[PDB]
């Protein structure tokens, strides 16, 4: 009940992937999350009018009509009640989702997600109704249902009582479990015979070095402390 | 047939979102894409089908046990047959997925995608078995299932007959009616001039990219025409 999510999508049953499995499923059961779907085809003027129509100016593919989406939105808005509802359109043209963005969206009382299909939705719907556009990344998907699900999953993790990378702006350290030896590779001895301060310094150093190796861009936008500059310089020199 | 995909996951039923819907479901039907699931819970040794284990060095959470993962991977590789399969682990620590990455992945004949759960998987498993690590973006999800599905959806779209190419954001889209609640479709699109439609679209694409994602333009080699249409878009707005 702490977070109310409404999804506008022509494939509402596709959302069983999050309503029936994982953290999102557990959060629904616990009442932390409320999830509802709104099929635009149930909001056409008459049952003989489809959700899509030919694009103006031509070109390959079809475009989603404004009235079905408008109908679906209005109905979802009514169901949200007395909650501050943010209307998100999932689009590659939107703001890139990051852990910082996830933390913000987690503060919202209610969210209404517009999952588009075909070649996109009519600009006039975006202008009039869409509050914020959001992208899950710089790649093209066939529809906005997996992006909407990616957002719901990321946000649900932050809900209190529902349960790290980018929490500190760094990649995570490697993880190890039983047995102590597997395929001739042994667990770093510090993880087996170390104190919490040894384990903390090895984890921060591994996180810094992995970020430096793979995602240097994450460092150019992060301030390295005295300790970190030294843990990092050491990682670089001891790499292999 | 064109592309074979093996998924290592403890929630294979989540993959109904791609096996039953869209281009992926169509590609399966048309035989362009083969989609299979390999559940580590089946490759267990106990009654309760334990797939997680405590982490070395303390801390909260659990790590995925190597043996159930190795088992599921082994069987996925056997089913891949004689196909050259690239083993990918979905994680926030991986190479960031972009359209250019999608095109690269679309050249592979087989993909085995490993979907993590909990706090992650054992690094020794990754160093030994994983060819490549891929992220869908700078955020943390509860599992690798949605990222694996995003990857397959993106790649399937590039399969022939399936249904950031320009390196720009796209132009707005308009459909019937001509006029809706005091808003009307740009007249250029209501005309039949295929050259004026093209020019207007390329300008709106250049313009939207300049306004929102100037980073995509800094890496782009703008043509003589493109530099003119973009300048025009900038000078002509409030
Ligand atoms: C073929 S696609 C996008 C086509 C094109 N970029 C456009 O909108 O002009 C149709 C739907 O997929 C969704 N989508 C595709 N990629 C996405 C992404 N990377 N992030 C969020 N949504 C995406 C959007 O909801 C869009 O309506
Ligand atoms: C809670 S996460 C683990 C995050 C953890 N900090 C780590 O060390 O990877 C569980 C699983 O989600 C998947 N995952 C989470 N975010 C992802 C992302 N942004 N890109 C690709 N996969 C992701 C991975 O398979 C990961 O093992």
């Amino acid at each position: 009940s702490m977070l109310w999510v409404g999804v506008v999508s022509i494939f509402p049953e596709m959302f069983r992937a999050i309503s029936d499995y994982g953290i999102t499923s557990r959060a629904v059961k616990q009442g932390l999350l409320t999830l509802t779907c709104w099929n635009p085809r149930v909001y056409t003027e008459d049952r003989h009018q489809t959700v899509d129509d030919r694009p103006f100016g031509g070109g390959p593919g079809m475009v989603m009509k404004i009235k079905p989406l408008e109908g679906a939105l209005a109905d979802a808005r009514q169901a949200a009640g007395g909650r501050k509802a943010k209307v998100i359109y999932l689009s590659p043209q939107g703001r890139q989702l990051t852990q910082a963005g996830v933390r913000e969206l987690a503060e919202e009382e209610a969210l209404i997600l517009i999952a588009g299909r075909y070649e996109g939705i009519d600009e006039r719907f975006i202008e009039e109704h869409v509050d914020e556009e959001w992208s899950i990344g710089d790649y093209v998907l066939s529809g906005g249902e997996l992006p909407a699900m990616v957002l719901v999953d990321a946000v649900t993790r932050l809900l209190p009582g529902a349960l790290d990378s980018f929490t500190d702006g760094l990649l995570d350290c490697p993880h190890y479990t039983r047995p102590e030896v597997y395929a001739d590779k042994r667990v770093p001895e510090v993880l087996l015979s170390g104190n919490h301060e040894h384990i903390r310094r090895w984890r921060l150093q591994q996180a810094l070095g992995r970020t430096w190796e793979r995602r240097a861009d994450l460092l150019d936008s992060r301030s390295l402390s005295g300790e970190e500059q030294k843990l990092l310089a050491e990682y670089i020199r001891q790499r292999d």
